[PDB]
């Protein structure tokens, strides 16, 4: 699939899981931007997590959808730089 | 491996990673599938975890289980929404 | 690479990361083996974590040879039970 | 990618990603060097993270040009120790 492609549904991820976090969970857009990468990227330090059912739904949702976009994502990406 | 059998051994790992923590650590039904999906994911964000000696073999099992299985249900996945 | 070389290879780690948390940081056999799966699989809950300087070290060291050989042990258990 | 090139690439990676954190964050030099591997590694521990804007951006950054690489640093290396 084209790298731009991939780029454009990174980005859709990123904007899904930002506006999710920061609309359910209350957090600002700064933090829930913050909160996107470290999910998807499968880092997961912690400092920020649903606490409600709702957000624990779409945390799992964000997974799902974001995990395997952004691993992609990633990869087309070292193509380019390296 | 066709989609769907690989649909349906993750679906597998997923109740068997949220009844164990259910029964084993005694957290809801909600909060354990949540933990499940943030765990064989790799996510981690140790909000939730293990407090027990089984708790923690158990954990182990899960991870060794399903970490693989959900990789490859999320790159099966790609191919069909992507 | 033999699946059964791989199984060893993994055991080794296993046990390098085990051992090294139990007497560097002091934790449990138990809680030592259960915090090198944790960390050679990527999940990183952080309820166990090196706090001294040595163990930070050492942490990074089975970081480098740890993920990479437990992911290939992943895939290799993935060919068998499916 | 020849083996060299690519940990040239990794040992830039931890140079970017420790001084970074060092710099923004305020932590030692070691527990900066500690941070920047549980990060590209998705460890996540959680132990350290950014407190600061700044921080959380940086990090973005540090996870997107980092991850990919030390992946392919991790896989390459399994090539010649195995
Ligand atoms: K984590
Ligand atoms: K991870
Ligand atoms: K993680
Ligand atoms: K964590």
């Amino acid at each position: 699939v084209p790298a731009t492609r991939i780029l454009l549904l990174v980005l859709a991820v990123i904007i899904y899981g930002t506006a999710g976090f920061h609309f359910i969970e209350g957090e600002s857009w700064t933090v829930s931007l913050y909160w996107t990468f470290v999910t998807i990227a499968t880092v997961g330090y912690g400092d920020y997590s649903p606490h409600t059912p709702l957000g624990m739904y779409f945390t799992c949702t964000l997974i799902v959808l974001g995990i395997g976009t952004f691993a992609v994502a990633v990869e087309r990406l070292l193509e380019f730089l390296i």
